[PDB]
DNA sequence: ATTATGACGCT
DNA sequence: AGCGTCAT
């Protein structure tokens, strides 16, 4: 009863920027905008692999690993942009530059924590304080709400999707105003104003839109943002989340998307996130470990208490480069040239990183791949970072892996190497 | 023959 | 440390 946590103490969102590297293409040329169109990586192999799909071209059931070849038969007028090559394999400058962008703008709201190329959670708990002292006790306005969804509403006693949105909104702040919710849902209103506000800047800014969620915790305000995407936010309120997660796949929930979501639902029989509220947290400590069970335990009663951290870069700068079927390196030489590619792409983006946010990668990440092997990764070492210096690097890079070729013939190279990897990480300040 | 990333957990 | 899981 009272002494029992809720887990309503925060606000927090998730902004996630809808189709993102289509939209970076889209602004460049114009043509692209309000088409069916992806993005695509390389072009001799089945046409490329798809990375990115504009809304339009999903319709025509276009998806991410796709061949564009494949793409082409479901959408045959789909447009397509080229990631950009460059020392023999894909750049994503492009992509990165644009997503510090979004962020720069995002941390002028609130403190960000950077969760992918175009994610970011958003603490908003004192920004909403603030603004509730502005408010001065003043009703929140649908007007402040314009691309708002409350999720669960509206419900009880129009068949258009906007008239369905107004009409949950209405029944939301209805009972806002009338004293019949509580001070947390107060709190989440005013975060959805704030993000209103953010969504609007980023757009305004940089021509990007964007989806939302707002919640309590970072999962729910991940699952939130989801529910109504493109271009809209979600509120997911602590009170929505019984009928929320009495049937939402277990995998839909952050973290729970591979073997231990799949393990959950093996070892409980159950399928829906709400089902797991039966269970003690000894009983899920029992199968799924002490941390994931007291997760579990907390999560499915809608409770999270993982902090928004406060990180706006991100805390490696890595390269990599599969080398498939007949392309896998098999002489020594090969394997020293697409290092020392590699380290040329990670030394001019180490040099920049170092200028623009006054830190140093002091450990360099060898890993490799070797024909056959079920894993992504066969062997990973590592080394002193010690120099931004391409030929260094992978002068470095190869003495690590060097004795890993199992070859009698120095010159050979086997088993043939189908992938390598430098990453930069272990940053000090500068 | 998805590819190119990136954070965090285990022992 | 080196490996594995989960995610954009
Ligand atoms: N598996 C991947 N491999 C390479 N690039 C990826 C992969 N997944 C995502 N990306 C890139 C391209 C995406 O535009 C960008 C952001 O990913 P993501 O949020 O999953 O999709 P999206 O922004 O394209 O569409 P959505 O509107 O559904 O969010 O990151
Ligand atoms: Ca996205
Ligand atoms: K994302």
């Amino acid at each position: 009863g009272p002494h029992m946590a809720t887990g309503q103490d925060r606000v927090v969102a998730l902004v996630d920027m809808d189709c993102f590297f289509v939209q970076v293409e889209q602004r460049q040329n114009p043509h692209l905008r309000n088409k069916p169109c992806a993005v695509v990586q390389y072009k001799s192999w089945k046409g490329g692999g798809i990375i990115a799909v504009s809304y339009e071209a999903r319709a025509f059931g276009v998806t991410a690993s796709m061949w564009a070849d494949d793409a082409k038969k479901l959408c045959p007028d789909l447009l397509l942009a080229q990631v950009r090559e460059s020392r023999g394999k894909a750049n994503l400058t492009k992509y990165r530059e644009a997503s510090v962008e979004v962020m720069e703008i995002m941390s002028r709201f609130a403190v960000i924590e950077r969760a992918s190329i175009d994610e970011a959670y958003v603490d908003l708990t004192s920004a909403v304080q603030e603004r509730l002292q502005k408010l001065q006790g003043q009703p929140i306005s649908a007007d402040l709400l314009p691309s708002t969804y409350i999720e669960g509403l509206p419900q009880g006693p129009t068949v258009q999707k906007e008239g369905m949105r107004k009409q949950g909104l209405f029944q939301w702040l209805d009972s806002l105003q009338i004293d019949n919710l509580t001070s947390p849902d107060l709190q989440l209103t005013v975060g959805a104003v704030i993000v209103e506000e953010m969504r609007a800047a980023i757009e305004r800014e940089t021509g990007f839109q964007c989806s939302a969620g707002i919640s309590h915790n970072k999962v729910l305000a991940k699952l939130a943002c989801g529910l109504n995407k493109p271009n809209r936010q979600t509120l997911v309120s602590h009170g929505s989340v019984p009928q929320l997660f009495s049937q939402m796949p277990i995998r839909k929930i952050r973290s729970l998307g591979g073997k231990l979501g799949a393990s959950v639902i093996e070892i409980l029989g159950i399928e829906y996130m709400g089902e797991l509220t039966q269970f003690t947290e000894s009983q899920l400590q029992s199968h799924f470990g002490e941390k994931n069970g007291s997760w579990l335990y907390a999560m499915c009663r809608g409770i999270e208490h993982d902090p928004v951290k406060p990180r706006q870069l991100p805390k490696t700068i890595g390269c990599s480069k599969n080398f498939p079927g007949k392309t896998a390196l098999a002489t020594r030489e090969q394997v020293q040239w697409w290092l020392l590619q590699l380290a040329q792409e990670l030394e001019e983006r180490l040099t920049k990183d170092r200028n623009d946010n006054d830190r140093v990668a002091t450990q360099l990440v060898v890993s490799i791949r070797v024909q056959g092997d079920k894993r992504l990764s066969s062997l990973r070492r590592c080394c002193a970072l010690t120099r931004y210096d391409a030929h260094k690097m992978s002068h470095d890079a190869f003495t690590v892996i060097k004795n890993c070729n199992t070859s009698g013939i120095q010159t050979e190279w086997s088993p043939p190497l189908t992938m390598l990897f430098l990453c930069a990480t272990k940053f000090s300040a500068s």
